[PDB]
């Protein structure tokens, strides 16, 4: 299914996801696509941040949901 | 200074702040106001979640900037 994932900051990701996919594993997804490492990535839905080890159906994400991703930088 | 707080979810906050204030005081504003627990809250500006201990001044927060605010719930 399509989800998409966007920043706070102009940039919509399109993905191909797997509802039994953990928010871990979409995070590689977008290292996969962006290169962004997924220690720096913090997913959030409906103003919730999502925990790395549980899955997009845990968290009633449907076709065509936006995800919000935002950064943990250690530096800035 | 004011700033904005933004959720994600179609609410914005004012807040009267100083550049001096630490994040954890404009969490600690932030539920003076509505009412949300420090520990739940994540600050965001420029697209990266904002560090307890720094400073408006420190993230280069300016009059009317808009920071985002999202929550880390436990339970869901």
């Amino acid at each position: 299914m399509q989800i998409f994932v966007k920043t706070l900051t102009g940039k919509t990701i399109t993905l191909e996801v797997e509802p039994s996919d953990t928010i871990e594993n979409v995070k590689a997804k977008i290292q996969d696509k962006e290169g962004i490492p997924p220690d720096q990535q913090r997913l959030i839905f409906a103003g919730k941040q999502l925990e790395d080890g549980r899955t997009l159906s845990d968290y009633n994400i449907q076709k065509e949901s936006t995800l919000h991703l935002v950064l943990r930088l250690r530096g800035g």
